[PDB]
C-alpha cells in the first residue's frame, strides 16, 4: 500500500506515535516519506548482507528475521515480511523498540539527514488529526 500523507499521519497518531519519546508526529511521517515514499512494500539491501523492509525502512540484522541474515538478532521478534503489510501495526510496534534504544529517531539515517531540525510540523498541516 503507498499511503497518502494525512491518512498515514492519522494512522500514525491512532498506534501512538504522537510525541513517542518525545517526537511529535511530522517527524514519523517525515521519516516514512524519505525511508519509503510511505510504500509499505518498499525493501532495500545493504552491503553487509542485510535488508530494510516496509515503510520505516526496519533491518533485517537487529530487529526482524528475514532467513538470510546470518547472526540475526530479531528483537522485535516477527519475520520481516509482516512489516510489508498494508496494516502498519507490526511496524509501528518495531519502532517504538527502537526508538526507545539509545539514540532515538537518530537510528533512521534519512530522518537524521532530511528532517532533523526542519519544519517537520508542515508534514501534518492540512490534515484533519
Amino acid at each position: 500500500k503507498v499511503f497518502g500523507r494525512c491518512e498515514l499521519a492519522a494512522a500514525m497518531k491512532r498506534h501512538g506515535l504522537d510525541n513517542y519519546r518525545g517526537y511529535s508526529l511530522g517527524n514519523w511521517v517525515c521519516a516514512a516519506k524519505f525511508e519509503s515514499n510511505f510504500n509499505t512494500q518498499a525493501t532495500n539491501r545493504n552491503t553487509d548482507g542485510s535488508t530494510d523492509y516496509g515503510i520505516l525502512q526496519i533491518n533485517s540484522r537487529w530487529w526482524c528475521n528475514d532467513g538470510r541474515t546470518p547472526g540475526s538478532r530479531n528483537l522485535c521478534n516477527i519475520p520481516c515480511s509482516a512489516l510489508l503489510s498494508s496494516d502498519i501495526t507490526a511496524s509501528v510496534n518495531c519502532a517504538k523498540k527502537i526508538v526507545s534504544d539509545g539514540n532515538g529517531m537518530n537510528a533512521w539515517v534519512a530522518w537524521r539527514n532530511r528532517c532533523k531540525g526542519t519544519d517537520v510540523q508542515a508534514w501534518i498541516r492540512g490534515c484533519r488529526l
